């Protein structure tokens, strides 16, 4: 019924759960976004990503402003009609994937120029209202992703022009009144790896005022250990108050360790893509299904997950599918990830509200990495 | 509950309508029959091809006998539980894809050798044993599918080398305790174009005796002018009071065209691959999704069909899932496909029940042909 309306019903240490109400509905943090970057989250219908738990995807600025466009998808009644998903979806601005997808670039004060993967060209402005065309949930401003690694100096300049941005963001996504009225609009963190320049960040993003704050420019190769440091003192810096999302995140370990640090939103394309070519996530670590191993095994993929495809299916019939191509393959391997993905979110929520969340986190890690 | 229990409850000229009952479930008829060649409906689950309305699937022996092989299907517990379809199964004996998909072949009166798309080996015994192994319900004699076009002598002494490994079949069948008691076992018709062979065919199948009788042979490449004359004279030659199986048939005219002439059971792949590759079946004829007049078409794929995918996405959606090369198109595309495929086996069934199949067929044709 709410626009927008965050509530934190339990803490542990910097963990929190609580819950995101949304006139779409209901999302459940911390929670697991699966990614639906071609209006599809690939290999599942939705009712299907909706059975493993899922209460939001994400969506994909860049990709549905080139295929199918997003005129067209307003004209056709909005994304959420359009791929038959009518709960919320957060969608990327555009401004990671343009920097890592695009042929060819040209980047201004004004915005981004680009080659399509045709000419386009990409602005706070421009992609606040893609989003609107779109019907996205919640929105994204539009930013600058600083590639790893960086100079202080290249940083610096990189996250100030992403906070100018993020003022016309607000201002653009503000001067749409049924925009402002049904969406939230998140401000995306920037600075790198340097404390000082995420601190000016956070002070500029707050200064503004979003719904939700995500930090953006990790999961860019600096590895689990410099990510969690930039973690340790970059969510403290965002208001407490309101979601945190850290975006392009990630394997389980890394969910776990950022919940430890005070993350509430995640999306990753590793259980859907990996679904794919062969990986399943079991509490014992991820398996290869078209290993030798398992082609007289008559297991579920895992032994506990209360997915329908381990309800029914065994690693040997799967085995099979992965290993002669076939799509069943994928749409069960899929299944099950996205199901083990929001299983696991499950169980991070439980344990923080019962306030053992500590002892899960060990109890996980202990297990999956044993 | 009983083995194989056939029952003709109305016809029409040389139309039937009737039940095959058998342990494992109720098979409506007419018939159509989805390929799972490689132990799956393709980009189906199970129970999705049961809701479209299919009573009976169609294995083969030669995929599964090299993956993953028959003895290892067994081993895990019978086709039925490695797939997770618990109904009928029907399994072609092998014949006709090891002549049509081996790269090298050796023929002769013991059976076939060949190699593998590894050198194996083909007979009457056991291709029966196979077929007992994956622990299909309906069980095809092995035999020769006679190449068209063909002499008169070239496909007579393929037709009775055919009729030497249908009693073959027979016996192996009938040594089989476990399989003689649960399952049933076809013959399969030869004898190419030619009117005398077919009916010497049809006599000796007879004087062995099968549960049910198949029209081999044909959907070789002779055209349906050629197949038709064939089925005309050829399916009246068969034992009345069994089902007659048009192998590897085919487009909804052929189907009905097929009927009229007393065919009971179908199987083909076009529902389910020409689905993957973007045709769609209407009752105004095929479409091709991908083309662009229906990038922004919001009317489902057909505007009378019952399922679950015109019941929820657009044209306009699964022309950008095709186009984008995403599996959920294949999923949707294929759902849709094998639905209307049995919607008109169902308007087959009910129109012969009432006695209006002759004008079903020509109210079908002139809307389909339009
Ligand atoms: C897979 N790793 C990953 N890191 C990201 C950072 C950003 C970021 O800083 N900005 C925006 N707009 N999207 C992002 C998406 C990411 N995805
Ligand atoms: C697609 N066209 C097609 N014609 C067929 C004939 C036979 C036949 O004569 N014998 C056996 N065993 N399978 C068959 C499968 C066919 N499939
Ligand atoms: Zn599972
Ligand atoms: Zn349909």
């Amino acid at each position: 019924r709410p626009r927008f309306s965050f509530s934190i019903a339990a803490r542990e240490g910097k963990a929190r759960t609580g819950t995101i109400e949304m006139k779409r509905g209901v999302i459940r943090t911390p929670a697991f976004m699966p990614v639906g970057t071609a209006a599809t989250v690939k290999a599942l219908k939705p009712e299907t990503v909706r059975a493993t738990g899922a209460d939001i995807i994400l969506g994909n600025t860049y990709h549905l402003m080139l295929r199918p466009g997003a005129e067209r998808i307003a004209k056709l009644g909005g994304l959420h009609s359009f791929m038959g998903w009518d709960r919320p979806i957060l969608t990327d601005s555009g401004g990671y994937q343009v920097m890592s997808l695009s042929s060819l670039t040209k980047q201004s004060e004004e915005g981004v120029t680009f080659k399509s993967h045709s000419r386009h060209m990409l602005s706070p402005e421009r992609s606040i209202e893609i989003q609107h065309l779109l019907g996205s949930d919640i929105v994204m401003a539009f930013n600058e992703c600083t590639p790893y690694p960086a100079t202080p100096s290249r940083a610096a300049s990189s996250m100030e022009r992403s906070m100018r941005w993020a003022k016309r963001s607000r201002d653009a996504f503000d001067s749409r009144k049924e925009q402002a009225e049904n969406a939230a609009l998140f401000g995306i963190q920037q600075g790198s790896v340097f404390e000082n320049l995420r601190q000016q960040s956070a002070d500029a993003l707050a200064e503004i005022g979003f719904d939700g704050y995500a930090v953006g420019g990790l999961a860019v190769g600096e590895g689990q250990d410099e990510m969690f440091r930039v973690l340790d003192f970059s969510v403290p810096m965002l208001p407490d108050d309101k979601p945190h999302y850290l975006m392009g995140v990630g394997k389980p370990d890394d969910i776990v360790g950022a919940v430890e640090r005070g993350i509430d939103m995640f999306d990753c394309v590793l259980p859907t893509r990996s679904g794919r070519n062969g990986q399943a996530f079991t509490w014992d670590g991820p398996i290869n299904i078209r290993n030798a191993r398992f082609s007289e095994d008559l297991k579920p993929l895992d032994s506990e997950c209360h997915c329908a495809v381990c309800q029914k299916w065994s690693r040997a019939y799967i085995h099979h599918l992965i290993r002669a191509g076939e799509i069943l393959g994928a749409m069960l391997m899929t299944e099950h990830n996205i199901a083990f993905y929001q299983q696991l979110m499950q169980k991070i929520r439980d344990s923080i509200s019962e306030g053992r969340f500590s002892q899960f986190a060990q109890d996980f890690r202990a297990r999956y990495f044993a």
